[PDB]
């Protein structure tokens, strides 16, 4: 009544049922994990669920494994839901499958992105998520949590239900954090290399040790691209990156260069790098300062780039915190119903 093909999927397709309780309705995507599968849950309303269904393989199961421990403690930390986690609502081994149900969401603010050609959100949306961003990631932190992979894809809307305008407009921009695999406790061990390339900070490249303020570096990329529709840093490589930063928000604290084992990126304290080549004068061309960026020169543009620079700190003991983040005078633009 179950089997597996030769990588270790689990055989299913739309019709099938796990659990005598999951009715199989779509197929929302695959990975080197396993599977994701759209569900109706018959032990709720018959209400949609996105089920991660992971290989029959040692070590996805373990993956899975850690990702549920970390779910199962956010939970206990926030039973009422306040914080803007994609809920976890299930999980069980199906023959050795680890199987995760989450309530099922709407488009990722990646897709919603592509999906309006690449352009960006109005200002009063990225304030609006920005909020909760600072608000979920807030709550973790102070829980003692990282989660150390914040990028748009891992942001989801509640609703992607969209109005046109002489531009699609998401209806509601209520939104929920999402992938907490990578997840990591302070008490933990920290892996060497965490974070996607381009939210990546400093503290991670020159491997001097990171926590909390990794994220915080993460959101001010993240709502960079909310703000423009592309993303801040456009290269593959660190010591490319590390200039990129320089040339966007100033000169790298000393102390951190004299203390990371890549002095090979350094000459007498400064970065190597040949502005004359054609790598030099792309990053010389395409990469300005931070304010250059701005869309509009009125008080609401400037706060949002105010409070970008502070969380796009070099130094990540100096960084603003969450805490702080959501105390800016940002915030004040807010409406009372978003800011409950
Ligand atoms: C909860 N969820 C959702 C998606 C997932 C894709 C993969 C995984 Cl592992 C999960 Cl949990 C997903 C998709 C994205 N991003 C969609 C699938 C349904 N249509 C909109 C995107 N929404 C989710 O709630």
């Amino acid at each position: 009544s179950v089997e597996d093909d030769k990588e270790g999927h689990l055989v299913c397709r739309i019709g099938d049922w796990l659990q005598e309780r999951y009715e199989i309705v779509g197929n929302l995507g695959e990975g080197t994990f396993g599977k994701v599968v759209e569900c109706l849950d018959h032990a709720r309303g018959k209400s949609q669920v996105a089920l991660k269904i992971i290989r029959n393989v040692g070590k996805y199961r373990e993956a899975a494994r850690l990702e549920i421990n970390v779910l199962k403690k956010i939970k206990e930390k926030d039973k009422e839901n306040k914080f803007l986690c994609v809920l976890m609502s299930d999980w069980f081994n199906f023959h050795g499958h680890m199987c995760i149900a989450f309530e099922l969401l709407g488009k990722n603010t990646f897709e919603f992105l592509k999906e309006n050609n690449f352009q960006p959100y109005p200002l009063p949306h990225v304030r609006h998520m920005a909020y909760q961003l600072c608000h979920a990631l807030r709550f973790l932190h102070e829980n003692q949590l990282t989660h150390t992979d914040l990028k748009p894809e891992n942001i989801l809307f509640v609703n992607s239900e969209f109005e046109t305008l002489y531009e699609k407009s998401v209806k509601n921009t209520s939104i929920r954090v999402a992938d907490f695999g990578s997840a990591t406790f302070d008490h933990e061990h920290h892996t060497t290399i965490v974070a996607t390339r381009h939210y990546r900070p400093p503290e991670v490249i020159l491997e001097l040790g990171w926590a909390q303020p990794c994220d915080v570096w993460s959101i001010g990329c993240i709502l960079f691209e909310y703000y423009r529709g592309f993303t801040l840093f456009q290269t593959h490589e660190n010591r490319e990156h590390l200039v990129m930063m320089e040339k966007i928000l100033g000169p790298i604290p000393s102390h951190m260069i004299h203390r990371t084992r890549k002095q090979k990126y350094f000459y007498k304290g400064g970065l190597v790098w040949d502005e004359n080549s054609s790598d030099g004068r792309y990053v010389k061309e395409n990469c300005k300062p931070l304010k250059s960026y701005m869309l509009q020169d009125s008080l609401e543009h400037v706060q949002l780039f105010d409070l970008m620079r502070r969380m796009l700190e070099f130094d990540p003991a100096q960084r603003i915190t969450l805490a702080e983040a959501l105390l800016h005078p940002f915030f004040a633009g807010l409406t009372p119903e978003e800011r409950s």
